[PDB]
């Protein structure tokens, strides 16, 4: 099982959790204004029984509310920016789901084509993705959490097997969602 903790985000006007041994990037490097970014902090010698590794990392992003009314539509449009910033021409959706019609989804994300014709050139990568849209005070929230696999990993991800730490990515994603609060509407213009 999973054991997150609560932590503040924007200055407390918001609150979500995040697993123990992640640390808020921002205590050591400047992060974009509309980002809280938590990088996995654990040593490789303690073993949670979070089922994560030691090389995950959360984005929290605030963004402008995407013009699509659908709400899956409005998800693969975010999920694309997150993606094309990779060279990545084409993704798949290890997993989806709409968890508030309407307003949240979330899901696992993979690469399978870039637009240098080598989708094996390295490391795979999945990516949970979920947004929260706030539509009362247009911003669509984009949570999204890198997962670099190992060999093992990668290998099961292609012949459409879900990585147990990949699953356990999701509960994360889907908990963050969950327990996703704004405390304070004033953070908003």
């Amino acid at each position: 099982s999973m054991n997150n903790k609560e932590v503040e985000l924007y200055g407390g006007a918001i609150t979500t959790v995040v697993p123990p041994g992640f640390i808020d990037a921002s205590t050591l490097r400047e992060v974009p204004d509309t980002q809280e970014v938590y990088v996995n902090s654990r040593r490789d010698e303690e073993e949670f029984e979070d089922g994560l590794a030691t090389n995950e990392s959360i984005i929290v992003d605030l963004l402008e509310t995407v013009d699509k009314s659908d709400l899956k539509e409005a998800w693969q449009f975010h999920v694309e920016d997150l993606t094309e910033l990779n060279g990545t021409t084409k993704w798949e959706a290890l997993q989806e789901d709409t968890v508030q019609q309407g307003t949240k989804f979330t899901g696992l994300v993979m690469e399978v084509a870039n637009k240098w014709g080598k989708p094996d050139l390295a490391q795979t990568v999945v990516i949970g993705v979920a947004l929260i849209r706030l539509t009362q005070f247009d911003t669509d929230v984009v949570i999204s959490i890198n997962v670099p696999l190992t060999k093992e990993e990668a290998s099961q991800a292609s012949n459409k097997e879900l990585p147990a730490r990949c699953h356990a990515v999701y509960q994360l994603l889907q908990e963050m969602v969950r327990k996703f609060h704004v405390v304070d509407t004033s953070l908003f213009a």
